[PDB]
This record gives C-alpha cells, structure tokens and sequence, in this order.
C-alpha cells in the first residue's frame, strides 16, 4: 500500500519543496537524505515528522544501502560543482552518483532534476558544465534498463533568486534598489524568440509538479517535464512588478553580450548560457517549445492527491509580487 | 453580381476595403470621395475602380450616390467639427452616412467604430474621437432597415511609426536615437497583461472587411476586432531590436497625471484603457483569431492571391526598417 | 460600507448561486427576492441566514420599493413566458420589469442575465423568444443612462440540464438512460463551426462569475460576460462520461435539422440551433467563445471569499467524476 | 549549394521532402531509391532532381551514395524484415542508412521517428512499428560525429484514406458506407482531451524538413512534430459530414479487446493505441502535442522558396473540402501502407 520515496536535497530548495508536498499523500512515506541530520535544516525536517537517514551521495555503496526499500526517489544536486565536474568530469557529479546508487538499490521510479546539455545540442561549439552535468545524468537514467520510470524535471529560475544580494548587484537595481533616474532597473540580456522567460515559486510549487509526476510515474516516464509557474518576459515582469507596487521599474536589455560589464562576474560566467539561450530562439529547455501546461495538470493533482489541501493552480509573478513586495 | 460602396477609399481603411474588395469579381467597387480630382482618387481610378463624388454632410447627395449598393463600407475622418467635438456625433459626416444608407436601402454595412469611454465607464471619460463613431454603432445595430451591420474595430496602425508627431511624442522609437544610444519608447501602458493590438492597416484591414461581406449575416450585430498582431510595448522593442540590431528599450510613463513638452491630450483615452485592463475594445478580450480566419477568406476569395496571413509586427519592421 | 445586492430568483438556479457565492463576502449583504417566501427553497435559504424579501417581478412598483437601498442587483427571468412575452411585448417578461424597477429604484449597479436576439442578429430570418426576450432587457439596460454599471453575463448549457427530465426525454438517452443497443446516446444537432460548446456548473461557478463582476463592477460594464465552464464538443463529452464512468455513451448528430424530433420548445430549439449554424457555432452573439474570463472572475470571488471554494471552474471530466461514478432527475427547466 | 540526400524519395515523406526542397535554390535535392528505373523514381527525374541508385541494408554501397551531402532526410518503410520485427532494430534499412550518414560524414540528418513504447512503458507494450524508428532516434541523439540530428514525427497522414488497408480496417471511413447510410471511423480512443494530430503528408511535410534544414543548429536534438491539424476523431467525422453533406460518425472501441485483431498488425496497432491510451494521448513521448512549431516550420519554408505554395498548413476540413468534394477520379485508394489482410 505505502510506497516509500527517497529525497535527496531534502534540506534544500527543491528536494524541501518535494519533501513537503509528498508528506501530505498517506500514499507515500518520505525518506530524506541529507549529509547531516544535526544540520539547522535537518531538525526543521525531523519536525514535520520526516523519516531522516544521512548520507553522502558521493559515496556510491553508503547511499545505495541507504535507498535500500525505496520505491521511488527525487535526485538533484548543488549549486557549487567540484572542479572535476566543472572540467567535464560530469559522471562524478555527486547527484550523478546518486542516481546510479539509485540502479543499484533497484529503486525503480526516478525524477531526476536536469537540465539541457548545450554542448550535446550545438554540435559541441557551446559548453556550460553548469547544465551539461545535469544533462548527463539525464542521458543516464534515460538508457538505463534498470528503472521502472525515470522522468526529468527542469527547474526555472525561482523567483526567490530576487532574494539574493548579489543578484541585485549583478542585473541592475531591480528589485530592491532603485537607480539615479528613480528607476528600479532590471539589466539582462534577451531570452530570444518571443521572450518567454520561465519563472516559478520553487517553494510552494516545484515539490507538487514531483508529487504530480509520482501520482502516475508511468505516463511521465522519458518525457521531460518543464517546472514552470508563470511565462513571460523581463519588461512584462517589470511592469507587472510596478502595477502591484506602484514603484517605478523598466527593462534595458543587454543587447551585446561582449558589451557587459566586466565588473559583474555572475553575466561574464553565464555568458554561454545566454548565447545559448539565444541561438535557441529562446527554448532553453531543449525539448520543445516552453509551456507550463503540464506543471498546472501536475499542481492540480497533487492538489486533489492531497486532499484538496493547499492551492489549486501554481503562483503567478503579479501574485508573487503582492505576496512578497 | 453585388455592388458595394466604400467611404474614405482615397483614405488608409477605405483604401484598403477598395483594392481589397476589387480583386472579387462577385463585387463591383463604387469608391466615393469629396474630390475626384484628387491624386489619391485618380490613383483608384488607375485601377479601373469607378469612383463617384459625393460629400458625407449632404445626406441628400450621399442618398442617390449609394442607389443599388448592395453593401457599404463606412468610416469618418481625423478631423471633427467643434459640433461634433462638443458631443453632436449625429453630425459626423460617418454617422451621416450611415443614416443615408438606411435611406437608401443598402442592405448589408460594415462600420468603422471604436467604444465608447463615456458610455463604458459611467459617465468619468470623454473621449469623442472614439464616441463619436461608437455613436455610430449604436444608430445602426438598432436601425431594423438594414439587413447586416457589422462593426469592424481598427487597431493602432503600424503606419502611425510613420507620422513624425507620433515620433516626436513617444520618444525616438523607431527612428530617432536618444543620448543614451537607444530608440525609446515612452508610453502608459496598457492594463492587464499589456496585450496591445497593431495592424498593418494597407495589407490588412481591407481583407477583413473582405471577409465580412462574404457572410454578412453571420457576422451581423458581431464586432470584429482588426488585429494583426498582439504584443506588449516591451515586446515591440524587443522585437525591433532582434530584427534592425539597432538598440530599442520602453520606458512607461507610469503616472498620467505626471507626463511631460508633450501636449498630445489623448490621456482619458490611455485611462480608460487602464480602467479596463486593457481591453480597449470594450466587448470582450482581445483576440486575433477572428481577423485571421478573415484574412484567409479573403485570401481564398481573391483567388490565393495576396498574403493568407496578417502581417506581424517583426515583418513590419522586416520590410520598412 | 456593507453592499446591498438585490437577487432576482435566489430560490432558482442562477440566482440559488448567486446568493450562495456572495454570502461568503462581508462586504456584501444579500437580499433574496421571492414570490412567496414560504417555498421550500426560500426557506432553505432562510435556514441559511439570508434576508428573504417578498415581491412579484410582474408589479413593477412593489418591486421598486423592495429594491430600494440596494447598491446592486442580480437580474434572471424564468422558463416560462407567459403567452404575450412568446408573441413579442418582450417588455412585459418579469426580468426585464424588474431591470426597469431597479432602473425606477435607483439601483447603481446591474448584473443582467442575458442571452442574443436571433431575431436582431440574422435581420429577422429567425425568432426564438427564449433568447431574444432577454436580449431586449440586455440593450434596454445597456441604453439607461441611470445606471453606474450594467453587465451582461450569458449562461452556458447547464451540466445540470442532465437532471432536468425534459433533457433526458428528447436529447437521446444520455446520460441516464442506456439505448437499444446498450449506449448513452446524446442526439442533437451540430452547434456549428468547430463545436465549441460551452458547459457550466451552474451551482457552483455561475455565483462566483457574478460575484467577480460585483468585486469591480465600472470594468465590466456595458462588456458582456460568458458564463463558461468548459468549451468541448459534444462527442468529446460523451468519450468523456465514457472515459469516467466506463460506461457506453456516444454523439449522435441530426445533421439535417429536418429530421430531428419537433413533436411548441421543440420547435423554437430548432430555430435556436439553426442559428447557432448560422453563426458557425458562437452562439453568444458577441464574440468568440472563451472562458478565459470566466476563469479570471471565479478566481477573483475565490480570493474575495477568503480563499474558501473552488478556484478553477468545473471541466465536463469533474462533474462526471462528481455526480455520474456515485441524482434524482427532477429539476426547473424547459416545459415541453 | 548545399546537398542533401532524401531516403524514400519515391515514397510519401522522402517525396514531400524532395518536392518542397527543390523549389529553395540553396539546396540539392539527391534522392536515394533502390531502382532509378522505377515510374515514381522516374517522375522524381522528370522534377529535375538528381536520382542516385543504392539500398539501404548495403552499408558500403550507402556510404558511397551519401558521400558530399551537407544534409540528409531519413525514413523507413512500413514492411519490417523478421529479423527486425523481433528486435534487431539494428538491421533496419533506415537505421542502417543513418549509420552510413554518420560513416559518410554528413554532418545535418533529418530523422523520421516516433517514440519507442517500450522503453516508455518499463517494457508493458513492444510496438516495433514505432520503436525501430525511435531506435534509430537514440543512435542519431548520441552519435557525435553529426553536427545537427533533429528527429522529426509524422502524424496520422489524411493520405491514410487512400492507403486501402486504413479503409478495410477502421470501418470504412471515409469511402464506404455501411448499413445506416453512414460513413464511420471505428478507432479507440487517441486518451486525454482527444487531441489526434494530422497532416497531409504530400502538401506539408516536406516544407517542415525543408525548416529544420533551414537552421538545423536551432533545432538539433529538438523532436518536432509534424502536425497539420489537431482533433478529435468525432470532430473529424462532424467535419467531413459539413463538407461533403454525407452522414458520417465516429464509433470508438472504448475496450481495445473488442477491435478486430485478426491479423498481426491489427494487434500490433491494438499495442500502440493502449500505449497511447497509458500517454494519456501523448503519443509522441516528447511533450505536449502542439503545431505551432510546425505552422512556424512552414512560413519558413514558404519564404525560403520564394513565397511559392501555401504559408499555413492543411487543416482537415482544407483537406476534405480539397479530395472529398468533388469526385476528383485522379485521388485512387491504391497508396503504399500497412499490408494487414
Ligand atoms: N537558484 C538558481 O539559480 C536555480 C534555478 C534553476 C535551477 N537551479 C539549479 O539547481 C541546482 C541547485 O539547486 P538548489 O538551489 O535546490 O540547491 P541547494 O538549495 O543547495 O540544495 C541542494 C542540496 O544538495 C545537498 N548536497 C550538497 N552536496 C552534497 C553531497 N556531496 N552529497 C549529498 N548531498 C549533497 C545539500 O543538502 P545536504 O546538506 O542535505 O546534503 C543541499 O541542500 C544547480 O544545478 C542550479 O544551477 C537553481
Ligand atoms: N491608427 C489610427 O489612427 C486609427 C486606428 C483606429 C481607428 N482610427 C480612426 O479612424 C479614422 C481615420 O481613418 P483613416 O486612416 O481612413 O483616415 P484618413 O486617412 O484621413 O481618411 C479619411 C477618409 O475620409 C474622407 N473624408 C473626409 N472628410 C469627409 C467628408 N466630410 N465626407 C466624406 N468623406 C470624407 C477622406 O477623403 P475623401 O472624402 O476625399 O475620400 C478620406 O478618404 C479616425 O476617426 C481615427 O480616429 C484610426
Ligand atoms: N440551462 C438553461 O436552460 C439556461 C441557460 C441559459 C439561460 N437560461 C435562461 O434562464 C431562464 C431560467 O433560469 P433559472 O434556471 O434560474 O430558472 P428557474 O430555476 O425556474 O429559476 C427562475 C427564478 O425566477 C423566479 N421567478 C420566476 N417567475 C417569477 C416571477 N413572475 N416574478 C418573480 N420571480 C420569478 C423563481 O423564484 P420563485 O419560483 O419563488 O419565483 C426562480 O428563483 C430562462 O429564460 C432560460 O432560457 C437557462
Ligand atoms: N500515416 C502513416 O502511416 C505514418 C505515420 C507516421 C509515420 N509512419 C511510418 O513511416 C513509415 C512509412 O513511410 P512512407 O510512407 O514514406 O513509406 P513508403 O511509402 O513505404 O516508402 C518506402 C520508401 O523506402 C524505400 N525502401 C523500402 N524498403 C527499402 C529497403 N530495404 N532498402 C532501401 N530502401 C527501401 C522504398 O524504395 P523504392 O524507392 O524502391 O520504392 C521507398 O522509396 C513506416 O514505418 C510507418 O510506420 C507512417
Ligand atoms: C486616438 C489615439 C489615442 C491615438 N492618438 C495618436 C497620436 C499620434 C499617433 C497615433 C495616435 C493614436 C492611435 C489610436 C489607435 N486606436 C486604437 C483603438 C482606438 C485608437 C486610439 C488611438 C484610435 O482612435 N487611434
Ligand atoms: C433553449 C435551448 C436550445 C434548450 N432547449 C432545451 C429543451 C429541453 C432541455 C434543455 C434545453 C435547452 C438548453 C438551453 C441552454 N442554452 C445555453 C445558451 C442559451 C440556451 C439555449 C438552450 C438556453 O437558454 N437554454
Ligand atoms: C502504426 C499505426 C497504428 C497505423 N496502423 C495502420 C494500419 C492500417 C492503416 C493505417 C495504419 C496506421 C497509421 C499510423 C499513424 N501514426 C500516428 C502516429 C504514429 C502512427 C501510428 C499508426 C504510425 O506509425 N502510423
């Protein structure tokens, strides 16, 4: 009856995220796996009666035996990638690791945190280990024979990245800091296409779309599922963000990006991304066009899985904004 | 064989409808103008389209003019008597054209119209450049003579990038460079999800008047929005500058009441639009999927000749930029 | 501070909604009207707490004085006209009495229930009362000068039409009756163009519609608003009822509107479905079909209400879930 | 002049290709046929286009017939040999021609795919009709000699109605009537909201190759879809029976065990609409079944080739206003298909 998951990153953003949602299912019984069950995190976890094993994914025999019983398992991995990785050591990424533990244990549903491979989708002109390694993983569990299903999820940017100094630091004032003109100023280069920029509330949605995908693991099995709350573009986000707040803000885009400041090391490192982004016309997920169809059908189950408990649809940036600013 | 009149065809909407309409044998153009002397009436006239004189404020001439249409095209001009600014829309030379075709016995009509601010918004704004026509509106869904009226409502032209006023006030965009190196547009926005209409009135407009008298009685009573493209202001700039590489950015002119310099007083109208989340036809959403299904009809009944899609935003700046 | 809101029919459908949907808002205070306070379905509302008020739509000055005070109103008609409505004098419908009480009352603020005139749309090809009578109260309201706010809002075929006899009698087996050949036939004529046909759960979405439109009534005014829960066509919600109930059900077209059934409402369906041909299936007169802002304005009485409800509306795969997998079949509708 | 090899030149999809690649200057049409001599290889001579002999299940003889193509449009036929039909999908004359490309070294393929139930389902369906294809996309994803592979999928084509097999099996749609008067479609349900994609092979699919090979980098490892018109079988039957003014229906087999499957194809066909029915209708395995890509596919293409032909795809109610109107005696029901009886 009880089918019991394994989550890794539980004391993270996403894995927190799909640690909360799935708990509130009697169906499934939450294993997180964290490094340090002590950690301030942890204990936050332990407190919403959360089975705890710790773990390092980085130790393939360690995590196997600890994802011994488990019926499915959410993977992702962290945002500081070691320098074999960065070089193009994509298979000792340590989520990478997790997921093939994974095979061994004989767990046999995946969702798997990925990203598009630029490298695999410009013919090798492009590298950005930053996703490519998660694409690895991808290219992975999608051949191997031993999982029952394995369904790539691919997180857009989190409106909580608005959180962040740095990132006020880095693409203009927006959305705290206003500049000379009095303008909260956001400074980013175009997406391209038809500028449908991605953005979802990690916290309150990314863990129902995963609860979504575990209601019925076969019918998302190999075929990628786009996290995505809101669709639109840098100056709608602006002037979404002025309607709600009545505070001024605008949108100047970086329209070359070898004319960005030099000053800014978070636009000169994701130079590659953006350019591939670009020659993507836009669709920087890689599969197909963005929609975010699918993430409101997963809401909505997860929402009835859960008893009609929580919220229906997934939040909008206005709504964001007047929940937020 | 069904003949149609069309009002202002020495004009940018009329203009359209003629050498729309012309390229159906099924229907024969009667082009009326004030001046048939005029290079834009003999340039109909070039075309092999009969073209007959008559003037709007006589209602008595109009009425014999348009003897044996079988339908009409009707639209007004940019420019309104003081009577007509001071809310007499009975006397705009449109609406008296209207009013003459019931006369006459015209039995399908077309209308050029816009919605009313004053009457959507309980009496807060005034706004005649639109009311007036809406004015129109009324008078002929009411009117039990004709057989069909249907309302065609015009978005922003993209030829209004073309009038240097329209230049001036705006900021640069698309043609004039600021300090900064940018070609700025400066605009209110719209409301709701900034969902801004634009056609290219020349290509456009006139195929979906087209498409309309291909079925008057199922389009009847129905307002048909001419969209040829619907995107936000930022989406403009952004667009432009993928298309020309020539730097493009929108700054919004958030407070009306704060606006600069720039006397263009079409403030209660870009108010009203906000009052109504931007949907600035009144009727219900907006929407292009109406004015494309008439484009291809007219496309179809033209003989496949001509575009069968309307003309986007980025192909305009394709082709004239 | 506190709204008053007048309900026309608060013990029917629509208006039942109605009043369910804005009790749940405390800015708004709600005033039933009824004829006859003592109906089963009036004191149901009663045991709910709300203000019942006695009145007859047909008396147009005690319907004025009952309206008095209100800042708003909900206005319907009912399914039965009397002769005189059929033949014309479409002024004299109850609903439309009642739009000019609350016109003489002074009522700001209109929410309209409304349908097209087939009659004003197609230059008088066709007549069918049961829409244009309450498209004369729409133009009627759309021209008084008095009113603050006056919104149409047009009404989709109920999901509830199925437990309505006179639906199930005509329109083929479905959804209760299995046919000969052990099949929930639907038979109807095509609506037309792409069988964009419109469903709502009148229950509990409609209310939330006229709720949304009372949460800012100067933007919706004079701009008609589609009642539309869901937008499939009629063999695609018989494969639907099958996929829920795993249970036989097929779309049987009249494609010639000759041969259908016309055994008096009988015979003004033909004309509304001929109509709707006409006009390539948009029934609604005004425009395309969509629930977009339908969606838009349950989601905004979701959020006045205190997040309490539903905030998306009822598909055709929901209320099967909901009243086919478990619905007595005797409810107010169309007396043929 | 960039070159481009068209498997299947003769046939519907390679035809398409051909037909709508020549008429854009920038590009080469080789077609690759195992008999030159052929009636339709010799109307493909009569277009003008370079018509080269070689067989696919010939690695060598493939190798040397590709070789100088900038790109290549791949596909295969709708008869497996045994061999492949038990899983070597290896050995399919397609696959093994997508190997020669690599081994030539072209460097663009335009591959025809559909998802592989199996490795979709954890091994519940095996649809080798479907997973030879989708095995040939895995080989071309990974290989890393190409410097673009897209994998492209062909929707219902409308042409099915002259394919004699579709007529005799899914209850005579649209040709032949039936006790009633009527001219039904016998099909399971496609599952979801019903959203079966078409096209019209001859007219359309062509030009979304033809825009893919426009920009192959923008759309490498990206599945395309190639969709004409989306709709659900009843609506298509209403559509035909507004156009043509002929009573048609639509009856589905909401069990799959009561569809005739008699034949072994009819059971393999019962295999892939169950594995559609478990995709909730997702029957192309890559996302969300949409045709806006492919209606962007063929504005592209319509002006590369000089705004020459159509700017919109066919829709189904194009299509029947188009072979169903009028007798047209030239439309025969004799097209290349699936032999089930
Ligand atoms: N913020 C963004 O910009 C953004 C948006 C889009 C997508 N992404 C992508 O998503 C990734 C970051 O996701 P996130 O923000 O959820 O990260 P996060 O908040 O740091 O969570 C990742 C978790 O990984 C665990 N972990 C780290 N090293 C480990 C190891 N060696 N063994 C086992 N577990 C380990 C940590 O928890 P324990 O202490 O429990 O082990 C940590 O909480 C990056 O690839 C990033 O590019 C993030
Ligand atoms: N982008 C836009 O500005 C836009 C969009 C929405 C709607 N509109 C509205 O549509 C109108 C402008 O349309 P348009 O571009 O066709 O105007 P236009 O280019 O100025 O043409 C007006 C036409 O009316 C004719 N005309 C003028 N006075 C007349 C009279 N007294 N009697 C008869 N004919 C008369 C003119 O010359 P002849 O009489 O010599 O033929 C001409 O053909 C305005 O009301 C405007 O607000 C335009
Ligand atoms: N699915 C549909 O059939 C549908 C959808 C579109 C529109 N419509 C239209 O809407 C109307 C039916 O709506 P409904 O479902 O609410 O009808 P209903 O269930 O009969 O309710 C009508 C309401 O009006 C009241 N009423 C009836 N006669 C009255 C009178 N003379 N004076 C005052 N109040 C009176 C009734 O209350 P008491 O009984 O106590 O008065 C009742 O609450 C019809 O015109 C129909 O064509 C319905
Ligand atoms: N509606 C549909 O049926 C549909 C939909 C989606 C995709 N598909 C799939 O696509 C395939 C059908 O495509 P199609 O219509 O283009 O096929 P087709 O009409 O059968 O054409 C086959 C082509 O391949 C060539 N060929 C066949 N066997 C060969 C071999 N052993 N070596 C070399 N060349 C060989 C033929 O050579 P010659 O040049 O000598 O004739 C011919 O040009 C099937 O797998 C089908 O399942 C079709
Ligand atoms: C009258 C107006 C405010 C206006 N002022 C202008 C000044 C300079 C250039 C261009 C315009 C336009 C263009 C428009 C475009 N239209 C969109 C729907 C109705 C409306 C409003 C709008 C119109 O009447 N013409
Ligand atoms: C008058 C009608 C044909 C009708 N006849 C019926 C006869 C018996 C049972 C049920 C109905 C209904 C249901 C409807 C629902 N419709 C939604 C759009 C307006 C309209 C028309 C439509 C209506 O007013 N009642
Ligand atoms: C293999 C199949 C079940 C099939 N069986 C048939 C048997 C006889 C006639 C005609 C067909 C077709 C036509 C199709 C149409 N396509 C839609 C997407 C992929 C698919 C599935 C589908 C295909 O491969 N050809």
């Amino acid at each position: 009856e009880i089918k019991t998951i394994s989550v890794i990153g539980a004391t993270g953003q996403q894995g927190g995220s799909v640690a909360r949602s799935l708990l509130q299912n009697p169906e499934f019984h939450v294993r997180c796996i964290t490094r340090d069950t002590s950690s301030i995190k942890a204990k936050e976890l332990k407190e919403l009666g959360i089975e705890i094993v710790q773990a390092d994914g980085n130790d393939p025999t360690a995590m196997a035996t600890a994802l011994k019983g488990s019926w499915g398992i959410f993977i992702n991995n962290g945002y500081t990638l070691t320098p074999a990785v960065q070089n193009g050591k994509y298979e000792e990424d340590f989520g990478n690791v997790i997921l093939q533990s994974a095979a061994e244990a004989g767990v046999p549903h995946v969702v798997f945190s990925s990203q598009p491979s630029s490298h695999a989708l410009s013919g090798g002109k492009f590298n950005t280990p930053v996703l490519d390694v998660k694409a690895w993983g991808e290219s992975w569990g999608r051949a191997c024979p031993t999982f029952q299903s394995f369904t790539p999820i691919m997180a857009s940017w989190y409106f909580q990245n608005f959180f962040i100094p740095s990132f006020v630091a880095e693409f203009g004032g927006f959305p705290w800091n206003q500049d000379d003109e009095g303008y909260l100023t956001l400074r980013l280069p175009p997406l391209g296409g038809n500028e449908e920029v991605p953005w979802i509330c990690i916290d309150e949605d990314f863990g129902d779309l995963v609860h979504g995908i575990f209601l019925n693991p076969a019918r998302w099995s190999k075929r990628t599922v786009q996290a995505v709350g809101d669709i639109l573009s840098y100056g709608d986000l602006c002037t979404t963000f002025a309607d709600v707040t009545q505070r001024k803000a605008r949108y100047i885009p970086y329209y070359d990006l070898d004319d960005m400041p030099a000053d800014r090391p978070y636009l000169q490192e994701s130079r590659q991304v953006f350019a591939f982004y670009q020659m993507r016309d836009g669709e920087l997920f890689g599969n197909g066009i963005t929609e975010k169809r699918t993430a409101s059908l997963l809401k909505a189950a997860a929402f009835q899985a859960k008893g009609q408990k929580g919220r229906e649809t997934l939040i909008t940036a206005r709504e964001w904004f007047e929940r937020h600013c």
